[PDB]
C-alpha cells in the first residue's frame, strides 16, 4: 500500500538525517553551490596542506614534513580514520532500518562487513565534484589535482573515485533518495556466508519497492532513473574490488615496525 | 503508450529466434531428460570422450590425447571455435536492434567487442544445469566433473560459469525475456572508447522500459525481478575478468597453441 512506502521512506529519511552529520543538501551548499558565507579552507598545494590542519581539527597527524613519514602516507591514514567513523554512523543507520535487528546477529555482522564499503563510496560522491572532495566535516576541500600529484602508489587511489562520483552525481539524487538507495545496498543477500537469506531479501524487496515510488514521485521527468541507479551499483562492486588491489600493494610497502601494534589492530 | 514497448518486445524476440539455432526452450527440452525427442551423449571420462567422436560430431582427435594435443587442448580449441561462431550470431542479432546500425561505425564495433562475452555467458547458462552443459548444437553433453578435473591451467575455467548459471537460472527467465535483456547489454553507454553515448543511452533508456513491462506481464508474481535481473550484470562482468586473465596464463604455458584471429580483436 502506497501509504506504507511513503511512511517507510519518511522513516528512513528522518533516520538518515539523524545518523549522518554532513548531509548532501548541506555539502551541496558548502561546495560549488553558493551559500557563500562560511566557505571551506582549500588545500591545493603541498604548502596548502602544509600546516594546513591549522584550522581544521584533525585527529592523528599535524603539519610535519622533512623526511619524517611521507605526506602521501599521512593523507591516506586520514581517510581510514574517517572510514572507521562512517562505519559507526552506518552501523547505527542499519539498526534504524525496519527489521534489520530482528535478524540473526551473525547475519547483521556479515551484511555490514561487506556493505560498509559500497555505502562509503556512495556517500563520498556527496562530498565530491569534478574539482575536489569535501573534508573534515566540511571545513575542508582537498583539490583533485593535489590528490593526483601524490606518491607513486597513492596516485590512482582516489582517481577511480572521482570518476564514479562524477557519473553518480549526474543522476542528481538527494538525501531522501540516497536514504533508501543505501538501505537496499546493506540488505543485499548475495553476501558470502549469510545463513538465512529469505528474511534479508524480503526487506530489500520492500526497500526496492519504496525506492521506486520515491524516484517516481521525486523525479517525475527522469525517465528510467530507478534502472540506471541499480546499474551504478555494479560500478560500486567493481570500484571496491579494485580498491583492495592498490591496497594490497600497500601491505607490501610499509610494515616491520614495532611502534604500530595497537594501531594496526584498530584498522 | 505501453503499445510500442510491446511491439518492440515482439520485434526483438523474433530476431533472437532467427539468430540463435539453439534457444533456451530447445535447450531445456533436451536437458530435462524427459523429452526423449532427442537425447544427448554424455561425456564424463576418457573412454566416453573417445566414443563421442563417433556418436557426435567431433572432427577432433580420437586416440592419444597428451602426446598429440592432449585432451585438455582438444576441448579448448573446440570451445574456441564455438565462440567465434557465437560472436557472429550475436553480430547478426545486434544489427536487428533498432538504431544500432545507424550509430557511428566505430561505436558499433566498440559495442560488439565488449558486448560479446557478456552475452555469451548469459546464453551459455541456457545450456547448463547443476551438472553440465550441452555442446554441438545439443548433440552432446559434457559433465561438470569431467571438466573440473583437467590439466592444471584448463582445469578451472568453466567453474565460474556453472556457478553463474545456477544462481542466474534461478530467476527462471525464458527466451522472449533474454531477448530484451540481451539488447540492453549491447546498447550500454558506459563502455570504454565510445564516441557518442547520448544516442546510445537513448536506445537503452527505452529497451529498459521494454524489459520492465515485459517482466511485469510475463512474471506477474516474481516481484523486483526487473531490479534483480539488472543486478545480474555485475556477476557477469566479473566472469570476463577471471577469463581474460586466466587466458593470459595459458598464452604463456602453451606457446605452441594458437588462438582464433577474431577472438583476439576483442580482449583488452
Ligand atoms: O575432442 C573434443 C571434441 C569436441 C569438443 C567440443 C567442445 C564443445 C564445447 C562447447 O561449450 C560447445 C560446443 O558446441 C563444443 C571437445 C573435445
Amino acid at each position: 500500500e502506497s501509504a506504507d512506502l511513503r511512511a517507510l521512506a519518511k522513516h528512513l529519511y528522518d533516520s538518515y538525517i539523524k545518523s549522518f552529520p554532513l548531509t548532501k543538501a548541506k555539502a551541496r551548499a558548502i561546495l560549488t553551490g553558493k551559500t557563500t558565507d562560511k566557505s571551506p579552507f582549500v588545500i591545493y598545494d603541498m604548502n596548502s596542506l602544509m600546516m594546513g590542519e591549522d584550522k581544521i581539527k584533525f585527529k592523528h597527524i599535524t603539519p610535519l614534513q622533512e623526511q619524517s613519514k611521507e605526506v602521501a602516507i599521512r593523507i591516506f591514514q586520514g581517510c581510514q580514520f574517517r572510514s572507521v567513523e562512517a562505519v559507526q554512523e552506518i552501523t547505527e543507520y542499519a539498526k534504524s532500518i525496519p527489521g534489520f535487528v530482528n535478524l540473526d546477529l551473525n547475519d547483521q555482522v556479515t551484511l555490514l562487513k561487506y556493505g560498509v564499503h559500497e555505502i562509503i563510496y556512495t556517500m563520498l560522491a556527496s562530498l565530491m565534484n569534478k574539482d575536489g572532495v569535501l573534508i573534515s566535516e566540511g571545513q575542508g576541500f582537498m583539490t583533485r589535482e593535489f590528490l593526483k600529484s601524490l606518491r607513486k602508489p597513492f596516485g590512482d587511489f582516489m582517481e577511480p573515485k572521482f570518476e564514479f562520483a562524477v557519473k553518480f552525481n549526474a543522476l542528481e539524487l538527494d538525501d531522501s533518495d540516497l536514504a533508501i538507495f543505501i538501505a537496499v545496498i546493506i540488505l543485499s543477500g548475495d553476501r558470502p556466508g549469510l545463513l538465512n537469506v529469505k528474511p534479508i531479501e524480503d526487506i530489500q524487496d520492500n526497500l526496492l519497492q519504496a525506492l521506486e515510488l520515491q524516484l517516481k514521485l521525486n523525479h517525475p521527468e527522469s525517465s528510467q532513473l530507478f534502472a540506471k541507479l541499480l546499474q551504478k551499483m555494479t560500478d560500486l562492486r567493481q570500484i571496491v574490488t579494485e580498491h583492495v588491489q592498490l591496497l594490497q600493494v600497500i601491505k607490501k610497502t610499509e610494515t616491520d615496525m614495532s611502534l604500530h601494534p595497537l594501531l594496526q589492530e584498530i584498522y
